[PDB]
């Protein structure tokens, strides 16, 4: 009897409900006199007033009907949540539960510690408004609205037993990256995952105008939940005396539903893509408190959003209005004297880790279990000669990740935008497949690799498959994200949001366990100008994760495969960091042998000895690159400058850890100033080619002692379409201009240098001629190779 | 009988569609010798191949079908295109026309201009493989994907005949800004606005992954777009000759449709929301192309994407394949001895300006009529002392727009996300209201602003917001963009795509008239951290924009109100450049009077004088500042400082165009060396208050004379919640670290400010106390105004 709940278990679950509401509305207003025992009075009201109440009771309501099917089916659930304002809403029940007094014993649950608790919500030196990684039980921020859906699903991709609950905003649902995930539940496999269960919070308004999805009529709200895949279940009224019978009805049929497909794809009889059921509330908007207030609707209205009332201090009317609210609750049966819950609420709460706020899912740090990474020396290329042989770069990676996914085939997963294909990682597909889930047709077994248990995840939104990765690391499992240059401006707003969740919850909380780390690998840059991605590709998305600071994003411009791997390897075992790395697909030259490479990312940066004209003696001239592209044209006009100037000396240093540029005082991890001094003399001109905007070393490197010495080139602007050679002329990257630029800079070049230099600026013009003429690159160009 | 097609005319319809397809695989392979007069030989294959097929067939053959449209019902068109890498199927339909040899007369209709014609195409010194700005009849570049249907609803804003007729591929449609996009059809108005017939080519595939909906059942599909708010209509099969006939009846249906629910709303008879006819095609991919190549399928496939055989100068035997496709469309029979279409094609071809590739819509510029703009003087607010009166600061923006729309009721909009109303922007409310085209109850009128005739576009996701506001700028109208800085990262991507476009069409392309500007104000900025918004905003958005070029970007950072009326007032007459506005929507001090603030916007750059402290002696030290909120700190700081030191001088110099800073040499716009030298000395140290990226200032002043004496103080970090004040500690851009800064730099004072500098420390700590008990700043702090 499940489905039906008893008239004294419904009075249980309204007081629970009730005491929620009412720590909602105290962390708002109060500072001072939680259970008001003396009347209330202004020095008790909080003076500026920030947190939101609109969603609140609607949170509140589904979290004490989802606790109740804790305790007598024995589920486990996680309850991510959308709106992300309502955080009173969870903490509220996270303190009722007992696990805010367990995680924070200052807060205890005692009128001293209600005290305590309610001002520190959304007060100087306390916690914020939203959900915060402070927040007990919380995998997702919500302030930026959208993305709470790809969360939920990423949360239940290894997790069979699991199922998460997910509240959605319906202003949330107007957002572009929430209309996409629904349909994640098509890549969400039955038999080896766990289930999504998404509620959708139609209270009807945003802060000020009505939501999409409410004003459309209630067939049309059914027909596009039936066509996103799943089946929709309405729960609607504002009376919580019907409500409490429906929303327990309701949540216990669609769980019986969740258990029924899992234990049927599970047996293995019904190997078919399910109609997941879903949940859909119509309770106003505010539905406990004040109705009106100024002779507008408050309750059910756009008014209900953050504070019914923001003047309360000034106002003495609105003062006993607040009040009025809170004694609407009646306190005085639901806390005792000393002012925790009273033993018939205590009773109803999930004993020990079955608790929502409590579940370890959502500390995925505790469940994080380290990568058996195979020795990546075992894929790496042959290099004989430095500079002379050529092999593709991305092939060891894709072997690499191939073996990552066998000896780790639980934990560890591979998401790309509908290009690992088009990345060249097809290697990947020797021994795993695309999760599909959906049908499928005789000539996709020829073609594509699709099969329901699959390690790899390939969806075009980037928005979805950016949301599946990090809720799949912040409950600690491991990921590779694997995608183009030209299309890391989509997700720029989503990694801000993970790297604040990041920062914070490395610094500020201390019992959040370290989740894995967020590994991006770029492909496909802007110079080599595929076929794919539009005309004018930009590398910015390097400058906007460089304004985060060093301490939780690291960006590797590895130049070969060889070092290619050593990166991804080393990647694999952080924990804190967003590691970006930007590789490029094309067949390209090898510079480093495995121990090389090795030693060379160890150090981060280096000086290639078999480039480097001269040693143990000072270099005229310091020629640094840092990315792939950029390093043949730094080698190309390094053979240049050796053969028309014999005595001439050159030091080539090639940098791949970019935040090493930073100085120590900035990061530990930087380099010091004896230290960048070594590589970068003292007082030489140094020439720097760098993949992307070229004042980015200026940021970095600003506060050196030889930065006035520093001449970087890098990416300015794209032309409609052209050759790889052409593209570099025309941001002055090529060796051509590389070449000229060092005569320029080095004194005792300038007047021997005039022939030269006019030799250099004819090959300029004669290949780009060729260019026009035939459209393609001398063959002389796209085969070079080091000649010393 | 226009649904139905006489066999004759179907031959017609049937041969164009040959046409255009053989031009399409001409572009992408042919660089010599166009009609196969003589033997395909290895020298007429492009020597790198870069165009895209598998999507060509199916826009060619929604091209044709439009064009016998509207010969009979003389409509006018302009179809958007969705895929964006189908521009070679674009390209043959506006050859066929006659448009593409009247805007380009090199490329004639005969052998020679054939010629010319495929070997432009993705070459070098020629088109791109894109609908770039060059494309005629083009307002979408298709590039980066999911824009399209939000383009497609913006050009209809305010046509009522137009018809616009998307076509949406399905890789496409899986991304996030395109789900949402589909609900748009709730703005519309079909009384007053055009309509929209999106067409979804869902061929199956994309490049190497099936897609989403071509994968879900077909009931699933149909409920899906039910519930979008559409009537589907599918049209499927793989034989031309069957497809002909079901093509042009539901095409002619969907048409009459369109027709009925416009005619009924314009009689006011039917004042409700219909269901837009939408058509859903399911051709195979590249289903007229080479079936197999390698032992593959080939047509209707992934393999099908872009080009199907790379390897054709390599391989005999697929140069042989490829000489076998162009013969398949039989081109001895379609083009004359001349190289020109035979008369059979010319007669079906849309007459003058009805063809789509002519419409005048797609070049807006040409039907661009400038606003007809209020005098801002009669908004302004009045200052008598300046820095001494407090008023708010949108609310005369607010009634100045309010003045702009019943001025131009017909060609201004204003977008915003659901945040007018939070954004203090009511006074537009007070004549025209949000267009919501929904059910409506009677709470929404007593307080929101509902009606089907608005001016003013509120839906919460910003991905269409923007998608909206950019079509309908490239159609000719105006517009003007309100929202807040946080959420400025998610129109990150749209924006840079937008930017490309300005660029491109203002300098590559002649023949493409000057649209009006993007106009996007930016409000409740960083600093205040008000209710709304994440708790870590982050000001990112301005460093990203000026990555692009000051020739296409303009920032502008008003102090008070009446500059940010002579910003607004100025930016709606600019037509190519992207303006972002940073405002802020808090009531703040008032320094410029309705003249003085007009001055100050002419030269973007000023010195303040009744701030400056010495005028006729050398100042010795330039404070300087960028936002309003650190201008009132720097501000704070100067009142500090001439209190302490009473004969240290001070010039206080305030700027708002932020590109003023780049020396001369980089734009034509920025301040010369002697100007720039004259505002900030060539010697003294400037102490710069920015609000943003303190690394912004140095990068844009890098070149000057006196960078290396320049000190910039800005955003760094945010903590989980603060104060007003507490937060620009934290930044070190507050009065009392501004005033330390002063003491440290200027020489003179190293040694006699030691007591004042300990005595700001205090001041600091006082403060930080005061916020942490209380959560509010001291009253001194809220209220102060300049005392001298
Ligand atoms: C993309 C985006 N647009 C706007 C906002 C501003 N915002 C913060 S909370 C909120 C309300 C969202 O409404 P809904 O999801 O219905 O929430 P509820 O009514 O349950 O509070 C909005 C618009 C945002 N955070 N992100
Ligand atoms: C957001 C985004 N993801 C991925 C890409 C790369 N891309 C460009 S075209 C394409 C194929 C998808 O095209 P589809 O919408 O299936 O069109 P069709 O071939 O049916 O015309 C892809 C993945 C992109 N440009 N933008
Ligand atoms: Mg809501
Ligand atoms: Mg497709």
């Amino acid at each position: 009897d499940i489905a039906t709940l008893s008239p004294n278990e419904q009075a249980a679950i309204d007081a629970w409900w009730r005491a929620a509401n009412y720590l909602s509305v105290g962390q708002i207003y109060l500072r001072d006199n939680p259970l008001l025992q003396e009347p209330l009075r202004p020095e008790h009201i909080k003076q500026r007033l920030l947190g939101h109440w609109g969603s609140d009771p609607g949170l509140s309501f589904v979290y004490v009907h989802l606790n109740r099917l804790i305790r007598r089916l024995d589920l486990n659930l996680i309850y991510v949540t959308g709106p992300g304002h309502g955080a009173p809403a969870l903490l509220a029940n996270a303190w009722l539960e007992g696990t805010y007094s367990e995680v924070y014993p200052n807060c205890q649950q005692s009128t001293a510690g209600l005290q305590q608790f309610f001002k520190q919500f959304s007060f100087p030196g306390g916690i914020g408004s939203h959900c915060t990684p402070e927040t007990p039980g919380s995998i997702h921020e919500g302030g930026e609205l959208g993305y709470s859906l790809s969360h939920a699903f990423g949360a239940a991709l290894d997790n069979p037993d699991l199922i998460v609950a997910c509240v959605i905003g319906d202003g949330e649902a107007e957002t572009g990256p929430l209309a996409t995930s629904w349909h994640s539940n098509k890549f969400l496999n039955p038999a080896q995952d766990g289930a999504v269960l998404p509620i959708l919070h139609l209270n009807g308004y945003k802060i000020a105008n009505p939501t999409l999805l409410s004003r459309i009529s209630h067939e049309e709200l059914r027909s596009l939940f039936i066509g996103y895949g799943y089946e929709p279940f309405f729960v609607e009224g504002n009376d919580p005396a019907i409500l409490h019978g429906v929303m327990a009805s309701t949540l216990a049929t669609c769980v019986q539903k969740i258990q029924a497909i899992q234990a049927a794809a599970r047996s293995g009889e019904s190997s078919d893509r399910p109609m997941w059921p879903m949940i859909v509330l119509r309770t106003p908007k505010g539905w406990t408190g004040p109705a009106t207030i100024k002779g507008h609707v408050v309750e059910g209205s756009w008014r209900s959003h953050q504070v019914p009332m923001a003047d309360v201090l000034t106002n003495p009317e609105h003062l006993q209005l607040l009040e009025d609210w809170l004694r609407s609750y009646r306190p005085e049966e639901l806390f005792d004297a000393s002012g925790a819950p009273v033993a018939e609420l205590q009773a109803i709460a999930p004993i020990g880790d079955r608790r929502m706020s409590a579940n370890p899912v959502t500390n995925g740090g505790l469940l994080r279990r380290a990568l058996t990474l195979p020795d990546f020396r075992d894929q790496a290329v042959s290099v004989p000669a430095p500079g002379k042989s050529r092999a593709d770069s991305t092939r060891p990676l894709g072997q690499f990740l191939r073996e990552v996914i066998r000896h780790n085939p639980d934990n560890f997963r591979l998401f790309g935008p509908d290009e690992t294909a088009s990345n060249r990682l097809d290697a990947v597909y020797e021994v795993t497949s695309k999760v599909w889930l959906g049908d499928r047709i005789p000539e996709d077994e020829d073609g594509g690799h699709l099969s329901d248990r699959g390690r790899v995840m390939e969806i075009l939104s980037e928005h979805t498959l950016e949301g599946w990765l990090e809720a799949y690391l912040l409950t600690g499992r491991h990921g590779f994200f694997a995608t183009y240059e030209a299309f890391a401006h989509v997700i720029d707003s989503m990694v801000n949001q993970h790297a604040k969740w990041l920062d914070v919850s490395k610094r500020e909380v201390d019992w959040r366990a370290p989740v894995s780390s967020l590994n991006i690998l770029l492909s496909s840059t802007v110079w080599r100008q595929d076929h794919n991605g539009f005309s004018h590709q930009d590398p910015g998305f390097i400058d906007l994760v460089t304004n985060k600071s060093a301490r939780v994003t690291r960006i590797y411009l590895p130049p070969d495969a060889n070092c290619l791997l050593s990166v991804a390897d080393h990647c694999l075992r952080s924990t804190d960091y967003i590691n970006v790395i930007v590789a490029d697909k094309q067949s390209h030259l090898q510079y480093l042998d495995a121990e090389a490479a090795a030693r060379h990312c160890a150090k981060g940066i280096g000086i290639w000895d078999w480039a480097s004209n001269d040693q143990g003696a000072s270099p005229d001239v310091v020629i640094a690159s840092c990315g792939d592209v950029v390093t043949l044209e730094a080698l190309a006009a390094t053979a240049l400058l050796r053969e028309h100037f014999p005595d001439l000396k050159i030091r080539f240093v090639n940098v791949v850890d970019l935040f090493r540029l930073q100085p120590d005082t900035e990061h530990p991890h930087g380099l010091s100033d004896r230290d960048f001094d070594s590589l970068f003399t003292v007082d030489k001109p140094i020439i720097f080619n760098f993949h992307g905007y070229p004042w980015l070393i200026h940021k970095l490197a600003y506060r050196r002692h030889n930065h006035n010495n520093l001449h970087v080139r890098g990416y300015k602007e794209v032309g409609n379409i052209n050759t790889p050679l052409e593209l570099a002329i025309r941001n002055q990257v090529d060796r051509f201009n590389l070449a000229i630029d060092v005569i320029d800079r080095v004194p005792h070049l300038r007047d021997r240098g005039a022939h030269v230099k006019e030799w250099l600026k004819d090959q300029i013009h004669d290949h780009i001629q060729y260019a026009y003429q035939e459209g393609i690159d001398r063959p002389e160009i796209n085969q070079w190779q080091w000649p010393f």
